[PDB]
Parts: C-alpha cells; structure tokens; sequence
DNA sequence: CGAAATATCTATAGATATTTCG
DNA sequence: CGAAATATCTATAGATATTTCG
C-alpha cells in the first residue's frame, strides 16, 4: 500500500464502474485526454478528479506522490 | 550478475542535482531549449515526466546516457 | 469489423512563487 | 532594482501504435 498504482490497474477499476478517462474527463468540463495526463506526472486536480470516481483518497492511489 | 542488480537498483537524479550539474558547464535548461529551437520552457518538462526527447538533449549536455540519468524511466 | 479509449512520444503555455543573475 | 530561470499546478494537442468495446 505504499506503491502507486499502474496506471493499467486505475483504467482497469474506473471500466469496472462504467467510467473511462476520457468521458470522465469531458464530464468535468476538460478536454477528453486532460485527466489521462495524471497517469504520467503528478497533477493533484486531476488526481483528485480520479480518486472521487473511485471513491477513494488521491494519496491511496498515489502514495509516493503524496510522501511530503 | 552484481552488475545487473546494481542497474535494477539504480534511481534517478533529483531534478535538483540535474539542473546544478547543467548550471555548472554554464547551461540552462532554457538556453538549452532554446539553442535546439524548442519552447524555453520545453526541455523542464523532463524534469516531471518521461520525455524521450529531452532527456536525452539534456544527458547530451551532461556528456551522459539518459538511462544513467533517469534509470527509472529505461527500465523494461 | 470500425469507433473509441489508452499508451506514447511529440511540444506547448498561463498564473504564481521563489531563486538566481546582470 | 527588473529580468531570467526554475518549480508547481493549471490545462492542452498532433501523430502513431495498440488495446478494448459495442
């Protein structure tokens, strides 16, 4: 529990819930490809965006970038 | 055999030590961008992120492998 | 099947804060 | 002093390759 996630695991639990990234994305009023921008540096907007449609904690996803 | 493991250990530079090795052979990650007709902005964004290109403009300015810079990022 | 989403490498920029330089 | 460079959080997009979905 102190390992990010892959970003194929947080893909894999937003599908299981009928959610993409992209429509996730457009649901909020950004871009298609805004929040799949998290997967590869640290953005706490869209991390938070993310955790929310999971119903979890950003820094439970992405322990490492929540250290400080 | 202790070679490899010491690959699998190997973390990358803290963007600090990056930036400090650069500003010491009197070069910036702006000038740099810019003198290979980049954004000014362009070659930082290597400091958040994997980016190919810039990691490897900037090891190139360091007389080094990107993957020696960033082992992290060239582990397969 | 084709459409859409994801993954990757490409390159960008506004606002704000801080540090370093000329 | 103001300019320039770096750091962070904000949000973006062209193209190719691959995977997943309806």
């Amino acid at each position: 529990s102190a390992q990010d996630w892959h970003r194929a695991d947080i893909v894999a639990a937003l599908h299981k819930r009928g959610i993409t990234l992209a429509g996730l994305s457009r649901a909020h009023g950004l871009a298609a490809r805004t929040l799949s921008n998290a997967m590869e540096r640290h953005y706490p907007r869209a991390e938070r965006l993310i955790a929310q449609a999971l119903d979890m904690r950003p820094e439970d996803i992405w322990p490492q970038r929540y250290r400080n």
